[PDB]
């Protein structure tokens, strides 16, 4: 199965550490987030939020930088990655008008993402999900996973790529940061 | 809303032609076809198959194809469009592990898939829906709509289609004629 629900509400396998309403409107404060691998037909009771958004196929990268990635990038659920964060962001109407080579030149050629993003592996663990096409409030869900000892460069990465071109297109971003249960 | 429903049964707002059940396992022979805005998981019980599909945004065009493309591409609804088909697809496993730059090479440099298809407008009417995010059993929902006066014509367009490059990687591929009621 492709399809994840993220569930804010008081069961969860990650405790809520802190929620930043980076842009636009926030995520309500919960105690824990609930990950499953399945869509949940509606909200628990007594949850304050679902987010849902599946796994697909490469929309930009080219097959050098999936060498690349795939060369260095960690897997998921390492013993030391006890720290996460949810980053769950939305695209304006203008970014989603433009062609595939507009993108694209927007994403790797003026804001380097990929080639900035490999700098920080293998420290950090990445997931992408797509919600736009779901009918979602946000178009991505991204997860990332690293233990304490990156939090500075993780901090940093975020930096990096606030400033970047592609980021002025980005209309709404909350940042939900975890601790493993 | 993004979501359409293709239930083949006794009812719909189209009349089912033929079904040429190209590649793979077919689609049982039904009387109509129903369209229907959004999704749904019960289809009358007098339907032998439902298909589904979202609207999304483009990805391997770029903007001076979008341009030709929209300088001369028909509407749908069109009153004289009175015949339609929709044709079902699958792709393998191999091209979907393909990165974005083979994708592409192979789409448009090795088998002109847009060139070609802009020969066919304005007489051919698109819409182009995706599915494989949905855990459906085909990739694409593809729909074409002309009247009967491009019927030689749009079937030349599948001969060329069905020798290019890219067709060497569908795997299943099924065509419901339609007619409109
Ligand atoms: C940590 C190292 C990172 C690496 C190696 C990385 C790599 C990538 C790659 C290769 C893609 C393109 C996937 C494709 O072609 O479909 C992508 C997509 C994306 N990433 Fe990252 N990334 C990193 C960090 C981040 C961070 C920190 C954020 C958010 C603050 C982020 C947000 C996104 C978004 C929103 C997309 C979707 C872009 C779109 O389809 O328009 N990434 N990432
Ligand atoms: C009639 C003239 C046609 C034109 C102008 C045309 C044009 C296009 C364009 C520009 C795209 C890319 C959209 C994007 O960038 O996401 C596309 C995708 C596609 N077309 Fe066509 N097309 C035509 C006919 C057909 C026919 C007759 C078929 C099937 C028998 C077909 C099957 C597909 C499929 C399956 C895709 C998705 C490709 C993928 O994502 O791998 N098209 N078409
Ligand atoms: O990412
Ligand atoms: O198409």
């Amino acid at each position: 199965n492709n399809r994840y629900s993220f569930i804010g509400g008081r069961t969860g396998q990650w405790q809520v550490v802190k929620i930043r309403n980076v842009l636009g409107p926030g995520l309500q404060l919960v105690e824990k987030v609930n990950i499953l691998n399945g869509a949940v037909a509606e909200i628990p009771l007594d949850s304050a939020w679902r987010l849902q958004g599946f796994a697909s196929n490469i929309r930009y990268a080219i097959r050098t930088e999936l060498e690349a990635l795939q060369a260095v990038q960690p897997m998921l659920n390492r013993a030391e990655a006890i720290l996460a964060v949810l980053i769950p962001i939305k695209k304006s109407a203008q970014w989603w008008e433009m062609a595939q080579d507009e993108r694209r030149d927007i994403f790797e050629r003026e804001s380097h993402h990929t080639a900035v993003g490999l700098e920080y592996l293998p420290g950090v663990a990445r997931r992408l999900l797509h919600c736009r096409d779901l009918g979602e409030e946000f178009d991505f869900l991204t997860w990332f996973e690293f233990a304490p000892e990156h939090s500075s460069a993780f901090n940093e990465l975020l930096l990096r790529m606030r400033a970047s071109k592609e980021w002025e297109y980005v209309e709404r971003e909350v940042e939900v940061w975890l601790k493993r249960l």
